């Protein structure tokens, strides 16, 4: 089994697995049952920006999603991620649709990890994605579209979202998330994303996740499990 | 009166103003009486590195000081700094000696502030300081030495620390610490510093601080008040 | 007299002072008479992005302006800027209108200077400008508009460009452009800009410039002299 | 055959393959026969810092090596690297010893590539290397030592350099060096390195190189060919 820490922009309330009754930004530590969620007013067809921030000192994982109108949801959770994740991880984004659907279009994604000036660093930014993103590991239905967008989940050539889709994109390089001689490890990610749904109910969301390097889509992870967990423990 | 948030590497226990009975890393919000301290084992004549991290989402200000031997003290405090500081601040380092003394030598200092990709950013790094640091505002006894070091407090040409010294160095540019249309503001600072003392009691420490732009050394701030406060309320 | 190095996005051919017969991107060293220009197809009312790159090793100053349609002009000039500029400079943007006019709207501007890991660094980014940009020194008619844009030159509240306008914006902090113990100094700037003109002839352009710290708008610099020179030597 | 662009810190004059009669910093485009070299005064057992800078606009590849005493060699060569390298490359460091030997110890290495703010970016920094650098692809004799150093070539446990060694370290992620919709691509690398030799003749040097993603050590590349070419055409 994989080790996952994720920030989930969960668009669809699967009450049977813990979701509150609304679209929510969630922090998931090792289970889809978010440790802490916050109500997220999903704005259909509008570009959101998610920032995820953490440092080893503060031991607080935070996520804020905003929409250009200045609306945001935020979630923070105290967690010491060195205690959680292996040292090397890959970082990535996940999406699923299920019975309900949405585009899970990533417009841009940037990530910075620092292991501290005898600091190590990884930083990447995609403001554009290409037909053949060699530094991204595309899993499941993830593809880059004609528009330099990352479609984490299947969209018909007419960009109608498809259901029962799971996709992920991990950065090609493993990331050294916390070393035992490390004083401080911090990371921050940002991606902007377009969730549009013909459905008045979008499903299921997009995560940014940190996983064990080897992580692949868990069979069973479609839909509400956001391509991250093989079940909802 | 100035508005100060500071991370104090306080080398000298002034019990009468709240210090615990030891050298301590402290988070000071608007008073020298640290909101949260942590024991710091002061390693004389050894270079320390302090990192200070904060983001508006997590609302947690963290500081970790380490010495090359892998020894560290850390302090975190939940504070929402937008609630505290004006929007524009200057950032800086402070030191004082008092009756007891130490070199308050800054070897390097880097700082990053981000107001979030429609992000604004300021970043600076001094791994070296020059005779005439035009992007630093030197206050009090702060000078740059023949060694490209920032001596926040007076050192005789033989580098014997002097007592009753206060100095500061603020970066020349004001920093836009939190804007009201801002979704996320984060900053992180790092400086390395050489506290050496002939005295078996060093005094008084070095801070990294965030202040109102106009901040000058408060008369009365020498010694235990680390060039930051005009009294110990 | 000031010392100026500038990359000029010159929209108006003032043949009497050297301009080629077209809108041109120019590299100006110490005179408005560009050392090297390249034809620039000015795209009215379309956002351009200018990048300016230099490092002390290569001793080549390059500028590329592009428009979202993938059209670009580029200009490079071999120059050793340490030989030219003082050590400390301020960096900035300039615009003028003259008899002919245009909006000289800066949407964003980022700048990085490095004096090299015993590297020093300044980096700033404005993706937004505010009513009171405390880290920008606004000169002449430069103001920030209701839209978080930098209007280097006067625009009526209806955003009609005005003529005979000069404005500049320098970053508040001096920049240490080349030190004598320095091995490598590099800088890169990027700004995006909206030149729109009711006129079928826009005038006069926008520069990014490096100047002596103290630089103010030279009396006489309006119009074709882009707020940079007091004459056209 | 691989495609290589390299900056070679060549410590040993192999006159039969073009080297000038001295240790030299060289720019190698697609052959070990440097397009442009500059005399390098090899300082035994002293840490050097190499910076390599390039941008697509200037089309000038520059390298400067310095030693803490302020001594440097520099080499620049006009080359348009998009014309040369595929779009995706891996970046790396190479070293060899041959009959003559040296430690080819990398202390730190940082790299930045930008494909331009709709900029893409990769940045990494190793100020330390670990026993199991998962984001580095170690080839040949490259290992990380007990000291967090990258020993590109074999060193006995007593750190005596061995002869006939070749090693490389490529960053795990492919790098998107130039895209056809790209306006500007720039990269800069920096690494610091300790060449120490018991021999009064060190051999053979260290390169920073850009290669086709798939690049492995070319059989035949030991010694003077710096692990980069299968012959000296
Ligand atoms: O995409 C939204 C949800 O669709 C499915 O769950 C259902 C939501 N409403 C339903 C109604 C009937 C049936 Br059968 C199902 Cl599975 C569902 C499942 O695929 C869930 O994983 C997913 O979260
Ligand atoms: O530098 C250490 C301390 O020196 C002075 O305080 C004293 C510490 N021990 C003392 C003993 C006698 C007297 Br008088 C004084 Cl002020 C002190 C004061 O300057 C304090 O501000 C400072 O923290
Ligand atoms: O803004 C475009 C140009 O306007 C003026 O120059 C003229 C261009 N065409 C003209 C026609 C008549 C007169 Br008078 C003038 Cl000054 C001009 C001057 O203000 C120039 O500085 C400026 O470059
Ligand atoms: O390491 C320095 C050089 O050693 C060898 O070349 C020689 C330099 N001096 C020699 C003397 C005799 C013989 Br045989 C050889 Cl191969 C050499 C070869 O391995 C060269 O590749 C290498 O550059
Ligand atoms: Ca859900
Ligand atoms: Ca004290
Ligand atoms: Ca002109
Ligand atoms: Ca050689
Ligand atoms: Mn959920
Ligand atoms: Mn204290
Ligand atoms: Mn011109
Ligand atoms: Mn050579």
């Amino acid at each position: 089994a994989d080790t996952i820490v994720a920030v989930e922009l969960d668009t669809y309330p699967n009450t049977d697995i813990g979701d509150p009754n609304y679209p929510h930004i969630g922090i998931d530590i090792k289970s889809i049952r978010s440790k802490k969620i916050a109500k997220w007013n999903m704005q259909d067809g509008k570009v959101a920006t998610a920032h995820i921030i953490y440092n080893s000192v503060g031991k607080r994982l935070s996520a804020v999603v905003s929409y250009p109108n200045a609306d945001s949801a935020t979630v923070s959770y105290d967690v010491d991620l060195d205690n959680v994740l292996p040292e090397w991880v890959r970082v990535g984004l996940s999406a699923t649709t299920g019975l309900y659907k949405e585009t899970n279009t990533i417009l841009s994604w940037s990530f910075t990890s620092k292991l501290k000036a005898e600091t190590n660093a990884l930083h990447f930014t995609f403001n554009q994605f290409t037909k053949d993103q060699k530094d991204l590991i595309l899993q499941g239905d993830a593809t880059t579209d004609s528009d330099g967008n990352l479609q984490l989940t299947r969209v018909s050539s007419d960009g109608t979202p498809q259901g029962n889709s799971v996709g992920r994109a991990l950065f090609y390089a493993p990331v050294h998330i916390w070393e035992s001689s490390a004083v401080v490890a911090s990371f921050d990610a940002t991606f902007t994303f377009l969730i549009k749904s013909p459905d008045s109910d979008p499903a299921d969301g997009i995560t940014f996740f940190i996983s064990n390097m080897d992580s692949t889509i868990p069979s069973g992870s479609g839909g509400r499990l956001l391509g991250l967990f093989p079940d909802a423990n």
